[PDB]
């Protein structure tokens, strides 16, 4: 555009590849740290990898005894690890598709894991109520976090993995000293938190509650940035994301299929990218270009990635 009239950013992201192949609601996508990869976890049982760029199915990973909520990447991309129905993670060579370790001490259904950026430990978030960190090398369990009185749905390491912020049903976002378990700040109003990451900085959470909003928050001040709305999400552990690659946007799944992305800054919905046929449970965004990856439950099963110019 011009000096006087400029041209607003407005992404473009359009459909380019549908994967198809999980037989139930797909659970989670994650692209590789290195770019090349996406996993996706599924009630099927199964992580399925695909090609980052061309959407080519790659490999089925197989193990678990039920359902998968989550899955996560060593920062290396060499690693994978489940969170699973059966109480179990998993640890994966991704090369291989073999089961490395079985992390066992949740005494209920894992929804959620991440490698910290060292990528020696692991976090994890059960219906049992606590956060837990494990050992990668030896798969113990290093520390229980007595961490919230109800099921944890989101659990992250910040950049330099010295932080974990959780989310929990229970209603609360609490941020975690990794080296001592101690809880350092709660952030405290609420309906059910079904959702949080750290910023790519670091200095703020981005958390969705389950009152149709998303919030950006800056943990240590307490307040409350900005709000994202225009969204359905009532029911579902919905994954949101920041989008840093090109513009700066928030991207979420939503209860009535579509994928909404919001101007950061403006809280204005920029976006909003149609072609699943059920809840769009998560989303990811990949790490250095426009890609967006979104996977969807029951009534469509299928994983879609979606490039923009900006
Ligand atoms: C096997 C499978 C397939 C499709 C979706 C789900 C699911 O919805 N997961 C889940 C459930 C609950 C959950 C919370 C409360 C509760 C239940 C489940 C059952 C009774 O009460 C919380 C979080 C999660 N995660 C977190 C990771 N994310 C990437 C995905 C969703 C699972
Ligand atoms: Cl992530």
């Amino acid at each position: 555009g011009t000096q006087s009239k400029p041209t607003p950013v407005k992404p473009n992201y359009a459909l380019k590849f549908t994967l198809a192949g999980h037989t139930k609601a797909v659970s989670s996508v994650k692209f590789s740290p290195n770019g090349e990869w996406l996993a996706s976890s599924s009630a099927d049982k199964l992580i399925k990898i695909w090609g980052a760029y061309d959407g080519k199915f790659e490999k089925t990973i197989s193990g678990h005894k039920l359902g998968i909520s989550d899955v996560a990447w060593s920062s290396d991309s060499n690693l994978l690890v489940s969170a699973s129905d059966d109480k179990t993670l998993k640890i994966w060579d991704v090369s291989s598709g073999k089961c490395l370790k079985t992390l066992k001490g949740h005494s209920n259904y894992v929804f959620c894991c991440n490698f910290n950026p060292q990528s020696n430990l692991i976090v994890s978030g059960s219906f049992d109520e606590s956060v837990r960190i494990w050992d990668v090398k030896t798969g113990k369990c290093l520390k229980t976090l007595p961490a919230h009185s109800d099921p944890v749905s989101a659990v992250h390491f910040n950049r330099d993995g010295s932080l974990i912020v959780s989310s929990s049903y229970d209603g609360l976002c609490r941020i975690w000293d990794t080296a001592s378990g101690q809880c350092l700040k709660t952030l405290i109003d609420n309906p059910p938190v079904s959702f949080v990451k750290f910023s790519p900085n670091g200095k703020y959470i981005l958390a969705a509650t389950l009152d149709n909003t998303l919030k950006l928050w800056d943990y240590s001040k307490g307040k409350c940035l900005k709000t994202y709305t225009g969204h359905k999400n009532e029911k579902y552990c919905i994954f949101a994301n920041f989008s840093v690659t090109g513009g700066k946007w928030i991207v979420s799944g939503s209860e009535d299929n579509l994928v909404y992305i919001w101007n950061l800054q403006t809280k204005e919905i920029v976006q909003k990218l149609q072609g699943h046929t059920d809840v769009v449970i998560s989303t990811a965004c990949h790490p250095t270009e426009n890609i967006i990856a979104s996977a969807a439950l029951e009534n469509d099963k299928t994983i879609k990635l979606w490039k923009s110019d900006c």
